[PDB]
């Protein structure tokens, strides 16, 4: 039977099945003016698939210059271009290659560039606009979307929505580094996962995937849908509410000084974006400082609300184009506020 929602994380998480059900923001408003994270299945039955394939970015806009990042050491790889990326997507051989002779785990950085998103793609921009999941909070003119209605003394998002696109890592040691180190954003996101692509020739990943999300501290519900229903796993997340904020600085201070930082004692390890909360650093959060998180595995067709101030980051599993686009929700304005 077709039901309205479910719980993930043993209930503290609610999941809408229907992402254009026009009575979503009656359960909706209850869970979110309470800080917590959303999820909404089932948007990529809405979207044109064939607008969002790796083929087609290559080909239509294959000859751009770019900036690319390798996710298991930071380094930057200059002025390539975007089909030296999008080529290498689902075929492992034919990826950038790193002095050991290892195909490289790669994310496209800054692709659309800045507010270029509409710009460059007009068609892609209005599939996803006309498809967002509670429109009033999502959508530019949204009844309830503060951003093009607050004054200064208020941050403003961006003009989006912003494209990630980046490999899934693999290995072992591949576990304890992030697609997106943790950090914070001072409006509401909405992000959909609107393609997976799970690689060949180095085919039969399987294994490490399910190891990944185990260790991950995924709920037994999220690992049923692997298993029963098989459906497409591209990231794990690991988001904590806005309160927990200055206990995880606190936490990143102390592991800093361990392992030898150097850093003035009010210095903030979440604005750098430098840390990923592995196993271990998780346990620690949890033990040490009574902090506990959300642990959200977005499929294929998930869109992932994040509130306003809570800190977040993202593990694919497998390569990902996500599409995320900022917003300004009245439950939140107090985080983008300058003052007090
Ligand atoms: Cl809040
Ligand atoms: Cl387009
Ligand atoms: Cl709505
Ligand atoms: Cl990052
Ligand atoms: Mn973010």
């Amino acid at each position: 039977s077709m039901t309205s929602h479910s719980w993930l994380c043993d209930g503290r998480l609610l999941c809408l099945h229907d992402p254009s059900n026009k009575n979503n923001w009656k359960i909706f408003r209850e869970c979110w003016k309470q800080g917590q994270p959303v999820l909404v299945s089932g948007v990529h039955k809405k979207l044109k698939s064939e607008l969002w394939k790796p083929e087609a970015f290559s080909q239509e806009f294959g000859d751009q210059d770019v900036d690319l990042v390798n996710c298991r050491n930071c380094a930057i790889i200059s002025d390539v271009k975007v089909r030296d990326f999008w080529d290498g997507f689902e075929i492992i051989c034919k990826r950038l290659r790193s002095e050991d002779g290892q195909p490289m785990v790669l994310k496209l950085k800054d692709w659309p560039p800045g507010e270029d998103f509409r710009d460059m793609m007009p068609t892609r921009f209005e599939d996803l606009m006309e498809n967002l999941p509670l429109p009033e909070y999502t959508k530019r003119d949204g009844r309830l979307n503060l951003a093009s209605r607050l004054p200064s003394y208020f941050v403003r998002p961006d003009l989006g929505p912003k494209m990630y696109n980046a490999y899934g890592l693999i290995t072992a040691e591949d576990r304890r580094v992030g697609t997106t180190n943790l950090h914070l954003d001072v409006s509401d996101a909405v992000n959909v996962m609107v393609y997976v692509g799970i690689p060949i020739g180095e085919g039969a990943h399987d294994e490490e995937v399910l190891k990944t999300i185990d260790e991950g501290d995924a709920d037994e519900v999220t690992k049923e849908r692997i298993h029963d229903h098989k459906e497409k796993p591209g990231a794990l997340w690991h988001i904590y509410a806005a309160k927990d904020a200055e206990k995880i600085r606190e936490l990143l201070r102390k592991v800093g000084e361990e392992q030898g930082q150097e850093n003035p004692p009010d210095h903030d390890p979440i604005h750098d974006q430098s840390w990923y909360l592995d196993q271990t650093l998780r346990k620690r959060l949890y033990e040490e400082y009574g902090v506990q998180g959300w642990a959200i595995v977005q499929f294929l067709g998930d869109a992932v609300f994040i509130p306003a101030g809570a800190p977040h980051q993202v593990h694919n599993l497998y390569s990902c184009i996500k599409v995320a686009e900022d917003f300004v929700s009245p439950e939140h304005v107090k985080h983008c506020f300058r003052l007090t």
